[PDB]
């Protein structure tokens, strides 16, 4: 049937602008083992340093931007310890850095959007870098000077999959509210996860070689005014799922010493078992038969998952090109990573001169994962260039 | 104009079922000063004990349900200290209690609903009692055995206003997804805020006399099947707002010793200045002229705000009856409090035999507040009985 439009939106939610940002300080992966084991006063565990050398090189990561410098770690030595009371000091750094880093990505995205900031009616903010009261959603509202009546959603500590959660949330906000313009900001950092090495906890050490800082920002709206606004993608469907037989696969305890992770169950085998059934369910209303006829955004939380999925569905090596570029150039930035990849994919399609923002393909899938074991899946539709 | 219904819902979001729950252990307010100053090994600060006696009696609170017993505090003495490392112990108690308490409220609400749990497509979970990874939204999904493909939203540490945020979120989920049934669960406790007294920090002591444990649960859906489903209220509008000149009015730092509050600015004066402009804006599409022609749900975070608002708009003393009942019988349960009040208001209207679930009135306003200074406002429409 047909319903009265009233105050709701007509068409599907669309990505209207994107931008990213990182702290200025970065670390090359080739130099990181020496720096890490030095500032964490840990040069004596030489056998662990060799293990970290091997782990860091299999990450296929080149550089990672980080708020934490040697000087900051020197004035907060408990953060460099493997396990010492440091939460309040980490949260002071989060208050001084997380909303500000999110404003840098938001400013660029609003600049590309072209419309006034007073047209932003909703704000979705994801971060696992610090629990703040009021949250970083409020701090960004003040720094940007957004409307005091903005409808905000603060998402604390959902994990690495929250990039898909933010897209899933913004979709419902924009499609159900006429004229709604949703600012999406994922601002992440290692302020809660960074700690010294332990020969006992190799899970925590492995995460020290991938996690990095960064912030992504989007403008999501339905019914775009095509004379002033330019859509980049369409959010057609977004769903969440808990993988079967995956209890306590990823657990992160927030303690007096910050965020401590635990990864007992095998993650790549869990994704490899379910990846096909999930993505086929997402592509069901599209009629796509070739896995290589769509563009891809996979959360590079574990690079081995990129390789095994590339093999299992027999993808062109160029399909995951934007995914591996962000991983190589920026590392794992929690929820911001998949939005970084969506922007790099957009830029690469425009640069190499292809017909669609989705590298010439019409449909695309976004897939991230985290504690649950939770899987977030989004079906995207590209636009002509 | 008219748009194709497609996969969206036709009518506004409706509250289809409600229920509450509390821990079995409770404390009468008349006995609390002796118990508090005894288990926090603090009987020697006699002048502070007298201050607490006076504060506790002005709360107009009778009893408060609490997970923390004397024995539990005895096996976790750092929780009883004013400021000692205790976060991990608090989060162990949150893992063992918060999802379970939310399941008790959810079971009763699903029982009143009558439909199978496999019809629940969305879950919204609010808590400020513990940051968990995976969250209490996942734990409830497992305990209830809800669909693994449920769309979840975990809201950590938004504060006291999150009861209105959950209603604001569920409204968009139900109205934009056809057939969607949204389970809303606010499960709160003092596991992060409870601590010993300090003659230095009187803000923290005042919160020790109001905050309490409890969980509320709703089923929210649009387009109700009126032969099996019975609506109780309608969510017509829900908005968020930051009050002008209110920076750092309520701040809660999450530290190694748990949640420490700071309340420097005057809260009742902030609400009294803005309460009328906000509620008039919410009632604008209703045509209501008498403030006593609508029913009321005000977050009883500060009882002085109930009295000043009652005076300022000259309300019948019976308007805030359900609000003061929950405050007297249960205290401040963070986001669950206003949903407790909505249920008591529903029960009181049915018991005293009135024409509407809103005590005979047609329209009603829900109003909660917290860190920001943030204000959440919801316009409700009652239903015939």
């Amino acid at each position: 049937e047909w319903v009265r439009k009233a105050d709701r939106a007509a068409g599907p939610a669309a990505v209207l602008a994107m931008a990213t940002a990182n702290p200025s300080n970065f670390y090359l992966q080739s130099d990181f083992p020496d720096f890490y084991f030095r500032v964490t006063r840990s040069d004596h565990m030489s056998d662990l340093k060799e293990k970290f050398k091997r782990i860091c090189k299999k990450t296929t990561v080149r550089k990672r931007h980080m708020i934490l410098t040697e000087e900051i770690l020197n004035k907060n030595p408990a953060i460099a310890d493997y396990w010492s009371p440091s939460l309040a000091a980490r949260h002071d750094l989060a208050l001084a850095n997380i909303p500000q880093l999110g404003k840098e990505a938001a400013d660029k995205a609003i600049k590309e959007w072209g419309q006034p900031k007073s047209k932003i009616t909703h704000l979705v903010f994801c971060t696992s870098a610090g629990v703040l009261m009021p949250g970083a959603d409020y701090q960004l509202t003040m720094l940007l000077g957004l409307n005091p009546s903005i409808s905000r959603l603060m998402l604390h500590n959902l994990g690495c999959y929250a990039g898909g959660t933010a897209l899933r949330v913004a979709k419902d906000l924009a499609e159900n509210n006429g004229g709604a313009r949703v600012l999406v900001v994922c601002s992440e950092a290692n302020l809660l996860n960074f700690r010294g090495p332990s020969e006992t906890h190799i899970d925590a050490l492995i995460t020290q070689s991938l996690f990095a800082d960064g912030a992504a920002a989007l403008i999501v709206g339905s019914d775009p005014d095509l004379q002033t606004e330019s859509p980049l993608y369409e959010l057609i469907s977004a769903s969440q799922r808990i993988l079967p037989e995956s209890e306590d696969a990823i657990v992160g305890r927030l303690t007096e010493a910050g965020l401590v992770p635990y990864l007992p169950k095998d993650i790549p085998k869990l994704v490899s078992t379910n990846i096909r059934s999930i993505l086929e369910d997402a592509l069901a209303p599209t009629g796509v038969q070739d896995w290589n006829s769509i563009f891809w955004i996979i959360h590079p939380g574990m690079p081995a998952i990129l390789d095994q999925t590339e093999k299992l569905l027999q993808l062109d090596k160029e399909k995951l090109k934007a995914t591996r570029h962000v991983l190589s150039e920026f590392g794992n930035m929690w929820s911001a990573t998949v939005l970084f990849i969506l922007d790099q994919l957009r830029k690469g399609a425009v640069a190499e001169g292809k017909s669609t923002t989705g590298e010439g393909c019409e449909w695309g899938v976004l897939f991230s994962f985290g504690p649950g074991f939770t899987v977030e899946t989004v079906l995207l539709r590209s636009v002509a260039t």
